């Protein structure tokens, strides 16, 4: 397994490089991005930006990212491959379902949403023949049936493709220990899977417990933070109000546990945003202009003078995650 | 002041003829026939199964289908297109929201969601060029907030384009009130509006008060009935067990009480559907073989038995779908 598919086809793992392992282009909803695209400014103009950020990324040192959108999250593969090319930046696609599904997902037993996943990475998304490298997953702290149905399909389609599984968890309600329970009773292996969102809880006892079972840990969304806008309560309930550099240490911390080979990190980006209020994509890019290079550019000098080895922080954003993505049986 | 937009293009009110006013090419939801065509065999034999079945109608003398899928109900309009072209029966294409909105839709303001059903009545759908004719909403019997907005700006849209207004509703816990309300708060003309699944109720009074204020009658779940079998958990609670003489009866009802020219007839039937249990197509068909034919082959020769005259079935067919689909402020 060392080749993984991206959307503009199959390459091998060498290529990847430094990778952000849960980024978007578009946050949205199924059919949603083709039915209004003017939401978004126009088409155009939504793929340009993301063209513009991708290229500043890649400057910065970037060359792959994994956009986690799913189905439900409004994943359309046609854009990704547009600006994937454009910018001349690996896109590696997922299968999934997040936290929207509609009824006719809803009512689909574990069988059938096991089939749909091994058809997006199998055979291809839609009729663009795109396969996703990735199963991305979500729950509330407290599983719901559904979502139970979702991970034990998930973990199946992982099994037989050996594609790994990453997740959406509530971390400050430790959702990745009922995630990993559910995984573990259908036999997949914690190195297949990764803990999403981790950074947004403190509680390092229940990250270094995880990352020990062998689980990787994706602290993907540091520079996510509305401090300087306590009085923006929508920008306080999706960010949080903890510092990026409160979110960073957490890397350090990890480390500092012998944990270096666990942990993965990202921006948890996008370029467009509808599945929240409208214009927040401005608020946003008003608090990290950075965008997705905000990784490279902000996060690895402040580990670099904290002390951490150049190595250790190439083995984070170079080895992990290719070791991540490389399909393994 | 005359034509009224289909799947093909404008026609004139002579050409429309015999109309169905409530169907479904395809119940789903948004993105998923694109995303998972095998759900329904393949798109093709979905396609080919709706062409014989409108085929089938037109050879019943139907003539226009209004096919009130909305975004949220997977509407696909280049689906439309394909087989009202290959069957030759004029489509007419809906906007509006049903009962499954997306996290996309339903965070949106009442402005934003005038513009999105704006666009699709004086833009186009999607990128295909075609343009809506009537406005589909939904209800659940006590309005929500987010169904009061969607309503709203229905009322908007219509007011804007003289597009007529078509509603589910709850008909036995009288839902059509509270949709009655909202719109005339609106400025809405009640000639605007079809209130539809009234026969789900056998409560005339509730139905004839709409109808002396103005309201279409939607009489459009005839063939809708699960009875002989008080025993399926999920084909008796959607299709009832009333009798379809009964449901048609209220037709005649109607009539009698001199509201002829506000009644609108239909089969809520279609060729596909996965926003419900898996193979539930398989049940609907099993109760009415003649699908969207059940009303010109059953339900007209039953009223005609009953006494009522040709011209008055003419009347209902052809002349209240004319009156109501031919935009009008
Ligand atoms: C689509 As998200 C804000 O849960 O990473
Ligand atoms: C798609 As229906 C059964 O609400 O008319
Ligand atoms: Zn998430
Ligand atoms: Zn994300
Ligand atoms: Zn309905
Ligand atoms: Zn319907």
């Amino acid at each position: 397994g060392d080749r993984i598919n991206t959307v503009r086809g199959p390459i091998t793992i060498s290529e990847a490089g430094f990778t952000l392992t849960h980024e978007h282009i578009c946050g949205s909803s199924a059919g949603f991005l083709r039915a209004w695209p003017e939401f978004f400014g126009s088409r155009k103009a939504l793929a340009e930006k993301a063209v513009r950020g991708l290229r500043r990324a890649r400057a910065a040192g970037v060359r792959t990212i994994v956009d986690v959108s799913t189905f439900d999250l409004g994943r359309d593969v046609s854009l990704l491959a547009e600006v994937s090319r454009a910018a001349d930046v690996h896109i590696v696609a997922a299968t999934g379902l997040w936290l929207d599904p509609p009824l006719s997902m809803r009512l689909r037993s574990v069988e059938e949403l096991t089939q749909f996943f091994l058809r997006e990475i199998q055979y291809g998304i839609e009729d663009t023949g795109i396969r996703a490298g990735i199963i991305k997953v979500a729950t509330t702290g407290k599983v719901t049936p559904f979502q139970e149905l979702v991970l034990r399909a998930a973990a199946r389609a992982s099994l037989a493709t050996g594609v790994p599984v990453t997740t959406h968890t509530a971390a400050s309600q430790r959702g990745g220990e009922q995630q990993a329970a559910i995984f573990e009773s259908e036999g997949l292996s914690p190195s297949r899977v990764c803990i999403g969102h981790s950074d947004d809880t403190d509680d390092l006892s229940y990250l270094t417990a995880l990352a020990a079972r062998g689980y990787l840990i994706g602290l993907d969304r540091i520079p996510h933070s509305a401090i300087g806008l306590e009085d923006n309560a929508s920008a306080s309930a999706f960010m949080g109000i903890r510092s990026w550099q409160t979110r960073a240490l957490l890397i350090k911390a990890l480390i500092d546990q012998g944990y270096m080979k666990q942990i993965l990190v990202s921006n948890d980006w996008l370029f467009g945003i509808s599945s929240y209020v409208t214009n927040f994509m401005d608020v946003m890019d008003s608090v990290n202009p950075d965008g997705m290079a905000f990784i490279p550019l902000r996060v690895i000098p402040f580990l670099r003078e904290k002390g951490i080895p150049q190595e250790t922080l190439a083995g984070i954003t170079v080895t992990n995650p290719a070791r991540f993505l490389s399909p393994t049986l």
